[PDB]
């Protein structure tokens, strides 16, 4: 027949990008995290939106907190990816270097997906120090840039980079962190000790057993799986839940 047909539903295995093409992008929180009173950002943010008591509560892991400097993408994006990660972990590096850029260009920059970082140090003293440096960067609104710079420096490393203070200071400089006195102080002192302990306890309480780990909407993914697998799950979740509406009672 001499017509172009409107797309109709297909089995999910062959649905391609039907999910994202029919989803409604978020329009709020496009200018990054909301600042604190003094202009800096709340780098003590961690944890879920609300306690999880059963599998029914899986969406509670997604904060959708507009003040969150550990998040990228619209606060009302129809899909959130919650990530648990370690800055010394080569699988975390691989996901950051090889999967996340595609997700950023295809989904996050289009308002469809929000990605929220959660600390889960599994690799000991260098991982803890890196997480502290990450929070120091987030306090100055440069977490994503710090994350990207650190992991790019690990793009050819199959083991742990064993980054130390001068490495973190370099990543911070490259990320455009403006107050290096504050960064170097907070990256080393007790400022974030408590929140990092609590963040680890939270992740362990979920039973997250290794890094990276993801909650993609309602779906759990363990490890740096192929990029194509992340895309399939993203599309499936967007097909299922194309829109998000912030509750009026919040």
């Amino acid at each position: 027949t001499q017509a172009e047909k409107t797309a109709t539903d297909l089995p999910p295995g062959f649905s391609g990008k039907a999910g994202s093409v029919n989803a409604t992008p978020g329009t709020k929180g496009l200018d990054g995290p909301t600042p604190l009173a003094d202009g800096s950002f709340d780098a003590t943010i961690f944890g879920p939106a609300k306690e999880l008591k059963s599998a029914d509560d899986i969406l509670n892991v997604h904060r959708r907190n507009a003040k969150d400097p550990f998040a990228v993408g619209s606060v009302d994006a129809p899909l959130v990816i919650t990530e648990f990660s370690d800055f010394e972990c080569p699988f975390c590096a691989r996901w950051s270097n090889q999967t996340e850029p595609m997700l950023m260009e295809e989904y996050v920059s289009k308002g469809l997906v929000r990605i929220e970082w959660n600390d889960l140090p599994v690799n000991g003293e260098h991982a803890l120090a890196a997480a502290k440096a990450g929070r120091a960067a987030a306090a100055q609104g440069k977490f994503d840039e710090f994350r990207k710079a650190l992991f790019e420096a690990s793009r050819n490393v199959s083991g742990h980079p064993n980054n130390t203070l001068k490495d973190f200071e370099r990543f911070a400089r490259n990320a455009g962190v403006k107050d290096m006195e504050r960064f170097s102080r907070e990256a080393q002192d007790s400022t974030y000790d408590e929140v990092l302990a609590k963040a680890a306890d939270y992740a362990h309480g979920l039973g997250v057993s290794g890094t990276p780990a993801f909650v993609v909407g309602t779906q759990y993914i363990s490890g740096a799986q192929p990029t194509e697998e992340f895309i399939k799950v993203i599309e499936s979740e967007l097909k299922k839940s194309p829109t998000f509406s912030t509750p009026s009672s919040h």
